[PDB]
C-alpha cells in the first residue's frame, strides 16, 4: 500500500518513535546526513543518536506527516521528563534511502508550518 520511498522515511520516524538503532541501521547509509536543530551528524552518528534517546528515555509520538514535492515532513511530539515540544522533521530519500534528514524544534503548530516550508526548501 505505501511506496517504498514513504516506507524508508516513516521507519526512521519509527526508529526513533521506538528507540530502536538497529531499526535506524537499515534506514541509513554511511552518508547519510541528519542536522538537529544545527548539529550535523553523519552515518553511525546517526544510529548513536538513536541509542541516546533511547538511554534518555525520551518520548518521540508521530502525529502526522505529509509530501512536499519529493521531501516527507513530519509532525512529532517529543516528550522529555515532564515536558512537550512540537519536532519538524524533513526527509529526503534517494535511491530507497535516507539521504538527509533535518529536525528542528518549534513553540506552536503555526511555527511547525513555517519550519516545514524552510527546511523543505533546503532539502
Amino acid at each position: 500500500h505505501m511506496p517504498e520511498e514513504e516506507k524508508a522515511a516513516r521507519l526512521f520516524i519509527e526508529a526513533l518513535e521506538k528507540g530502536d538503532p538497529e531499526l535506524m541501521r537499515k534506514v541509513i547509509s554511511p552518508d547519510t546526513k541528519m542536522v538537529d536543530n544545527g548539529r550535523e551528524f553523519t552515518g553511525d552518528e546517526v544510529v548513536e543518536y538513536v541509542k541516546e534517546i533511547q538511554k534518555r528515555g525520551e518520548q518521540w509520538h508521530l502525529k502526522k506527516y505529509t509530501k512536499i514535492g519529493n521531501v516527507w515532513v513530519f509532525y512529532v511530539q517529543v516528550d522529555n521528563n515532564g515536558q512537550t515540544e512540537i519536532w519538524v522533521v524533513v526527509i529526503k530519500v534517494e535511491n530507497g534511502r535516507i539521504k538527509i534528514v533535518f529536525i528542528q524544534t518549534v513553540r506552536d503548530e503555526e511555527e511547525a508550518h513555517e519550519a516545514a516550508r524552510k527546511l523543505a526548501k533546503q532539502a
